[PDB]
């Protein structure tokens, strides 16, 4: 099928950004998206790739940033967490 | 303020459910298969307002579908006292709906 | 069916404000994304609350996202245009 | 720089067209309806794998999930005179869907 999620929000806080032995970069952030009272939307977002190179290094908190990516639930020590992920398949875009 | 968006086409995992609200408004509340290649990735998604009483009539067991909505996650306690969050596909008036095939 | 553009670019030139015989506010820019150099430029619409917005806030190159249909009208003077419109069903946000 | 990104769903007005350049990759046009009453019609050009696909599986008056950018060419016509023509563009950057 088709599995897509396009988001426009400020980035929660410092881009955290570990590396793979196998060099890969993999960034994680938090981005708020809202709604007008107003209600804010919390997101995790996860980079791989070199986007996660470019995520890792120009994002900042406050950041205005443009996303794109794919909506997977991943089950860890049960608790589950639906992020988004953006890979090659994805797309980001400073703004 | 920014833009949350959700775009989806799959398959519908069960018939659907729908509750009537006391005011009249109806919620419709699917779960939604999408596959890449297989990893099979499932969705929860919530109907509300004019477009819950079609997904309701019209949304059934392996149905194929469209969907676009926004991703709303609901915190909550659990019975062991522990948070856990709940991600979901909100289908509202700013959303949209299509019966597919 | 499903009809959906969303765009983020740079606003061409200023917005031409105008208005219609019911008093309703339409807004017309064009709208640069760039490809990896190469630009396309689009042709966008606003009505409605979105429009009267599109001429309070933006301008010569300000970033923007919009979200809308394509609508490809006629006109002869026989030819055709193909519009993204930004009404009520779509969306558009100030970015920058 | 930016984003330009179309999503459409509807059902493709014609048989597919299929071409092949000198360097045999595909290339497959079609038109695709999409409607509400108000009925938009739509020039959609598949490339690369994408193109080979259309081809095959795709007929008149099927529908389809169709993920591309939107192309607008120049060209004279037969007057001298400018004329434009906007498609979506469906390649390996985008994506297509059969459905039913
Ligand atoms: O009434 C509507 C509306 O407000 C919006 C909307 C959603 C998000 C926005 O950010 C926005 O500016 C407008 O979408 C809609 C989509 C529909 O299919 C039908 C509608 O009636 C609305």
């Amino acid at each position: 099928g088709v599995n897509k999620v396009i988001l426009v929000g400020n980035v929660g806080g410092d881009p955290e950004t570990r590396y793979m032995p196998n060099g890969n970069a993999v960034t994680n952030i938090t981005l708020a998206t809202s709604e007008s009272q107003e209600r804010t939307e919390w997101h995790r977002v996860v980079f791989f790739g070199r986007l996660a190179e470019i995520a890792g290094e120009y994002l900042r908190k406050g950041s205005q940033v443009y996303v794109e990516g794919s909506l997977r639930t991943r089950k860890w020590q049960d608790r589950y967490t639906t992020e988004i992920v953006v890979d090659i398949n994805g797309n980001m875009q400073l703004l």
